[PDB]
């Protein structure tokens, strides 16, 4: 019954929403981000997510190393949290934990980490990785979020896994705080993952009814391993003043594309259905929160303004419509 | 370039040598970065770690550290620690390329081929044959430098592989590579891939034979390498004060002892300010372009160095200057 | 072509087959006396199976090299093909011991490379599992590695899976050791049509035979490779049509037992006039290796080799 | 006991610087009948000029025998455990339970960078291969085998069929790693050849080790034997071999069939319960051994 959380993509990678060539006023660079980050603080957002990547895809040519940026961004902030993204196989648990326990430290402990397991092998083969097999990938990644908790938590932390070996490992100084663990993917691994390591969890954006669906899954598969997992959604949200010119941004995302189904196939975020007035995105919100959604991952068009109108309009909404929801149920 | 240039390490990690007014905290060592800058220092060594014990209870991880001493800072540049095994190309070719956009190209690379055999074994790593792991190393220099400089890299290495890597953005300027060691296969790979090369501390006889060993390797191979000695620098205003501090040294760790484990102090940078200016430009004689300076308390010794023996050092070389 | 060589699966794990309870040995006497058998009864080659943990269908399972080297050593002209699974296997352990194997049998060895089906057997034993197509990435590495090492000094190899520098295996195999190799996906075909000598198609009909030839020998062809065909089929020869369309109900749906036996698919059921004429239609659409099931080794095998591949023989004759 | 005797099984050319199957089965059946219990193979991947692969060597070997036990040799890195497990497995059911392992750590990088190989620090060698040898032993002997090693793992790995018998784990090498890893899991070591004051102290520490760790293993010495029928001839061809150019000759079996006897039951008196000897003609040597010094050898023990 707690707020929900918000957070942003973080336009670490070049292109924007490749898939249309619709004029954004996005950047990569640091300078754009450290005022998007200083912005989203303002706004009331909580987390930032960082993007991984490492070679060029088709549209995003230039990357900006995730955990560097994240440290980038922390330095230019005050409370706002950033989640560093990690990718198993190029990286290691061993250097993972030491390199974001001292980043926490150097930002009075305000680093996450999320855990992606890869899907493109061609990022892999670039830089000499192997590609193991879908659900080999997320064993391989369980035992790199196992050897975080481990190595961030004891003083002697010793691992005898398939794909980590650790030997009374003393990691000093550790973390800050606690860094909290996300993790995305749709597939019965990834949930199966989730359900038993993860602190957070993004499920695939969804109607409501679908949502619902999603997370009472996560949810029986968490209690059974007696977890506790929180749930995020993905979404991209155009926050528009009339209802008619929202619809008009989506119409020229389409027009202008390098049908909506496509969209969905790119970015779920599409189909949470945050596309209209910010009354309307308030309530389908707080619509979400009924169903377990603890948290709201944002993508937009153009960050720096719309992150600046989500905060101005839509997010003291939600919180009014939560106080709302609050005072009716006692 | 003709004049020497200056560092020194910087203690992020605890214990500073075998009391002492030094900190391995991020206060401490921002602070010591800004002061070695306006001191006159060029560049700031980091350590890497990542066991605690042998040593250092506690230890920051140096490319983070480094990103963090570089944005407390305007014109200094510092050397990233790296050890291959727990580090792999890839990651360190962009993690430092980033970093370089984000301080207007400030960052440097120190390779460090490893000494604890438990610190790898603790971590999952296979403790490689001593001139193996130089052979690990170098090919780790030739990934970074091929990632760093053109598009579709591909390298078919025995411990890495590329296959068209195109890194972007690559760095702002083009990272040194300092490397240290004393084994022949430490100074077969400096004289090949190195833009730096650390000799270890002796006398200005022992150094120049050493100069004169790695600059024929380098000649033959027709590759530049500049060469730098570290020295244990405890600069008081007296020579018996300084010899002093010495004794308290070696009587709460004899001075050979002392040596096997730090070779800094061979470099005899002990004593008055004018003493050790003039045994620098002795060492810029024998072909030593660069001083690697430790101390014992550093944010004070550092802003003394800065006044009493760096002017020294630059009036010498000016004196030099007119022949 | 050239006349229809017959090859037999061995019997190297347990359970035969695991599909049906019918009643139907693993142990290496019932296999040297099916060797010989099989030997005089016409067949060139010997298939070994690779397995390297209990269960999965055979609950024992011996090793496919070392039971190689036992048929050859009590076979005078009858071949043998050494399963091998690149992963718990290398190339270099494997170049060496198939040479020398081949040097102490008179040039009788050959390889199979099986690309793995079961990932538990590679994480019970502390390998990594790769994923499908990139299996296969290796497994051609594996190849490419054995033919260099077996026919050339100084071999080097800088591949994403192997190294070699500089290596040169002394002695050599005394022949070529031909490569066989199966699979069904599109990975699998193409590696087929690179470097493979043998391709295992799988158990059809006639005309779905006919489709997969032409397929594998286009891409062969644009590669400028030759391969050479087999197709796996469970040979059921009785003295009657009524007798051995009884054996096969005895085994059994129909459908399920293909999705556990493709063999069964080829239709080599029935009267032995029957099954020559079958053999000799699969040779039109581009057969030359016929891949023989039984449900009893020794009695069919030497059964075969008095009735069904005489049979062959005169067919082959009139046309 | 009885003291063992095993040879150099020339599987390698050059000898002492024929290597051909024919040689070596006839040689295995003359050791046979001499007496000999064990045939020691070599293990080489690199020219150093012709090698064959020690285990499919030693399955021939066997196979041309009936109570000969052969050793074959066995490298981790290009070797590993699972297959090696299974594949000596295999040979023991297929030679009623006859065939024994030499776990060898690697001696130069070469060999190893050739094969594409990771040259490993020397006392690393040899953890791989303690790894190596607890996973033979414990694939041999348990239903569901796990091991959670920083070179091999296994989970619940099931091998079957078992070895008939329980295949003996032979090892040498002189470092300190080398027997402080024989002391815990070997069954076999090869100590150094020496004088007899020598390798009582070489005995003496390995079984002090061995105690500590309370593992039980037994002790075999290198030499190289040159048994003639007069010293003088001995002397003469160790000239020979000198004039015209292994630790084994420091044991100095050479001499009469009295000689080399009298020193055999010597270096059993201090705790040698194996000899592993080297000849200049295998085929002539070995029969002269099983005729002339072997048969006194019994004859010293049963006065003993």
């Amino acid at each position: 019954q707690q707020a929900v959380k918000f957070a942003y993509w973080v336009p670490n990678v070049s292109g924007g929403l490749v898939v249309s060539r619709i004029e954004q006023r996005t950047d990569w660079g640091i300078d754009y981000n450290r005022k998007l980050a200083q912005l989203a603080e303002a706004a009331g957002f909580e987390y930032a997510l960082t993007q991984i990547r490492f070679t060029a895809g088709y549209g995003a040519e230039f990357q900006h190393e995730s955990v560097a940026f994240s440290h980038a961004l922390l330095a230019a902030t005050s409370q706002l949290k950033v989640i560093a993204a990690i990718l198993p196989g190029p990286w290691q648990p061993a250097l993972a934990a030491k390199q974001l326990a001292t980043i926490d430290q150097l930002t009075n402990g305000r680093i996450a980490v999320n855990i992606v397991s890869g899907w493109f092998r061609g990022e892999f083969q670039a830089i000499g990785e192997h590609w193991l097999e879908h659900d080999e990938r997320y064993r391989r990644s369980e035992e790199f979020i196992r050897s975080l908790r481990g190595i961030w938590s004891q003083d002697n932390f010793t691992f005898r896994g398939d794909f980590y070996r650790f030997d009374n490992y003393s990691l000093k100084p550790k973390p800050l705080g606690r860094p909290e663990i996300f993790q995305g993917g749709s597939s019965r691994a990834a949930r199966d993952m989730a359900a038993r390591v993860s602190d957070w969890y993004f499920t695939n954006g969804n109607s409501v009814e679908g949502i619902k669906a999603q997370v009472d899954d996560i949810r029986a598969k968490a209690a059974a391993n007696h977890h506790s997992v929180k749930i995020g959604v993905n979404a991209f949200v155009i926050a528009r003043d009339t209802e008619e010119e929202a619809k008009a941004v989506l119409a020229q995302i389409i027009d202008q594309a390098d049908t909506f189904e496509d969209l969905v196939q790119y970015n779920d975020g599409f189909k949470t259905n945050l596309i209209g007035t910010p009354q309307q995105i308030a309530e389908r919100i707080v619509a979400l929160k009924a169903v377990g959604v603890d948290l709201v991952l944002a993508g937009f068009l153009h960050f720096q303004e719309e992150v600046e109108y989500f905060g101005q309009r839509v997010l003291p909404l939600v919180r009014e419509l939560e106080a709302k929801a609050q005072s009716a149920r006692t």
